[PDB]
């Protein structure tokens, strides 16, 4: 395993958010160019393992453990929706409560991360959290008005490409896809500039403040809002589906308070250059 490594993101101009957009509450409009200068991303989304030597390394205690609760869907049982329950002691050790466990799931992304557990570890780790125009850009892997990192097809060739939900949810996960919850970080195939999840599994922290207000200007290495409430995520889950939930494209996003975690809820690191 090398689930820490990171793969060169080439520098260009691409198509942000979408002019046919299929959310149009979360701001997915207008399409708007931005020049992202060449930097460096996460391959996987981090890993219970990688986030456990970064605990081992500082101590660090996450804020759901600190709370003593977090979110926890439902349907993975042995708030935002009648299925998201906050439960006590769940937490990155334990996805489903205090009675779960991580030991046979050390390469699953790590989860019920906050903003503030992703920004300690990335910058532990000597990176730092993406933008949302780095995070879109690198889901695009060098497409242009693709729905998905690989093209417009959700089953290209009839082969799955991502960790999300088939069968009627929230009551029936068939796992067609292989995975009822998370998969491992370098299941499923990586897009066209090597990286893997970056749509389904776990849904990812990025930088900014969340808008939905955008200008079509032109911009470069676009930061977000100076100010806000919510930061943005990105990419969707193993939850999502076409049917409630059609956050598994590049162009989607969405939002939490920095110190909200749950149990569909991951990141992955960026830096500008190798550490
Ligand atoms: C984090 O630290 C723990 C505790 O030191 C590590 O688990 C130990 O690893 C040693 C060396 O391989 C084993 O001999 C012990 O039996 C382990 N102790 C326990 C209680 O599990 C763990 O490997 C470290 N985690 C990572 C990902 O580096
Ligand atoms: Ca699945
Ligand atoms: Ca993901």
């Amino acid at each position: 395993l090398a689930h820490s490594k990171m793969v060169p993101i080439p520098a260009g101009v691409f198509t942000m958010g979408t002019d046919d957009p299929q959310i149009k509450q979360d701001g997915e409009a207008p399409a708007r160019r931005v020049t992202i200068d060449a930097f460096y991303m996460d391959a996987y989304e981090v890993s219970n393992t990688e986030f456990e030597k970064f605990v081992n390394s500082t101590g660090y205690l996450t804020e759901a453990e600190k709370f003593g609760d977090s979110f926890v869907f439902e349907g993975m049982l042995s708030a935002a929706a009648p299925w998201w329950l906050p439960v006590k002691g769940a937490n990155w050790r334990h996805p489903e409560g205090p009675d779960s466990t991580i030991l046979h799931r050390p390469d699953h992304p790590v989860l019920h991360v906050s903003w503030n557990d992703a920004v300690a570890y990335c910058t532990w780790a000597g990176k730092r959290l993406p933008t949302e125009a780095e995070w879109e850009y690198s889901c695009r892997g060098g497409l242009h008005n693709r729905l998905f990192p690989w093209g417009n097809k959700l089953q290209p060739k009839g082969q799955h490409y991502a960790n999300i939900w088939q069968g009627e949810f929230p009551v029936t996960n068939t796992g067609e896809d292989g995975f009822q919850g998370t998969a491992p970080v370098d299941a499923f195939p990586p897009n066209g500039y090597g990286l893997y999840n970056i749509v389904g599994n776990a849904w990812e922290w990025t930088s900014d403040w969340w808008t939905v207000h955008h200008s079509v200007e032109e911009t470069l290495n676009p930061k977000g809002p100076p100010s806000g409430k919510d930061r943005v995520k990105k990419g969707g889950s193993y939850m999502c589906h076409r049917s409630y939930c059609y956050r598994y494209r590049c162009a989607a996003r969405s939002q939490n308070t920095p110190d909200s975690s749950a149990s569909n809820l991951g990141f992955r690191c960026a830096a500008d250059r190798l550490p």
